[PDB]
């Protein structure tokens, strides 16, 4: 169904390029289920507002048997360019990032550079506007969770440690770096995420 | 001076073991002035409460023309032997940083494994106890910054970025992989560490 879902978002793209009601409530029906085992990882999603118009979107999705990726898109600042961005990066974000792996030997993710890819992945759609983003890694075996923010706020705990990161830098703009970064190697973690557009929050466990 | 100060808490070492007063009594003239060039930095640092007794220290230091680290440690968790570590880690913490980079052959520095290795350096001088620390690390021309803490908080600002930092798990315990790691591009910053032990403040500009 993701497979099948990747087949429309690229079928449909112009006719949801004119039509932003369509194109939001695809969107809508994108959204995580409550909970899923990725990757060996018990995942659970939830808006923290019930709402029926999409704000913060997330997608996350398995690399390999072994690591997860996700992204979270405030698509309320660009408008239904946002909506669009959410649509397209649902399409090609797993793909890109997975790319990269496959020319690092290692399988290191860089998500400041993926961000930087992302910002001409936007440029070339023709998606002008700014795009508060964070985009996340987690390995299950090694237990390394990987954040990168641009534009958005967020909390992370895993019992141990806890971090709030409050970036201001949202995608969209010609020249910037994006190279905050918080590591931290944890068994379990709860994520909050928020911006205007809303706030969600995001757990992760072993299965 | 700093090269003479290596020596006394070399050769003295044995007799502040055994006076507490006097290891106290140094730990406070060791500590930083309120602003400094170092590695083509400016570097202020200032105790947020004017206090005569050492709770919360800090060392700043190049480890070449072009980088520097510090650290940042709360004596009053451990008493006399929290004093002892302080003065330790000013004899030898950038030593140590400069002989792991040594054999990196790119000096890309691994605060986490630096410490490890100060975890073990305190079991062999015999220090027991809880040694909350935090540990960072900042390159004039790359423009990166490198924070871990090791049962610290910490506030980080470089403008376009906010971080808050909040460890639980101290140095002093025998088997914790101390992996949480901030990395951060920026030109300056401001950063505030607190823990029981009281409250400093750091900040950096380019000189």
């Amino acid at each position: 169904s993701r497979v099948e879902e990747e087949e429309r978002l690229f079928r449909d793209w112009d006719a949801m390029v004119d039509n932003p009601a369509a194109a939001a409530k695809l969107l809508q029906e994108l959204q995580p289920p409550v909970q899923q085992v990725i990757s060996h990882c018990r995942v659970n999603y939830r808006q923290l507002v019930a709402a029926d118009k999409p704000g913060l979107v997330l997608d996350i999705a398995a690399l390999s048997e072994n690591d997860l990726a996700f992204y979270c898109l405030d698509v309320t600042r660009a408008g239904h360019n946002g909506v669009l961005a959410a649509l397209l990066l649902r399409a090609l974000f797993n793909g890109l990032l997975q790319e990269q792996l496959a020319h690092q030997n290692q399988r290191l993710p860089e998500l400041g550079a993926l961000l930087k890819q992302v910002n001409h992945l936007l440029r070339q759609a023709n998606l002008p506007g700014q795009f508060p983003l964070l985009v996340g890694y987690y390995h299950r075996e090694l237990k390394n969770l990987i954040l990168v923010s641009a534009g958005l706020n967020a909390t992370l705990n895993t019992g141990e440690h806890q971090v709030q990161i409050s970036n201001g830098v949202p995608l969209g703009t010609l020249g910037n770096a994006y190279l905050n970064q918080l590591s931290q190697r944890c068994d379990a973690w709860q994520c909050q995420i928020w911006g205007t557009g809303g706030r969600l929050r995001l757990m992760l466990s072993a299965e």
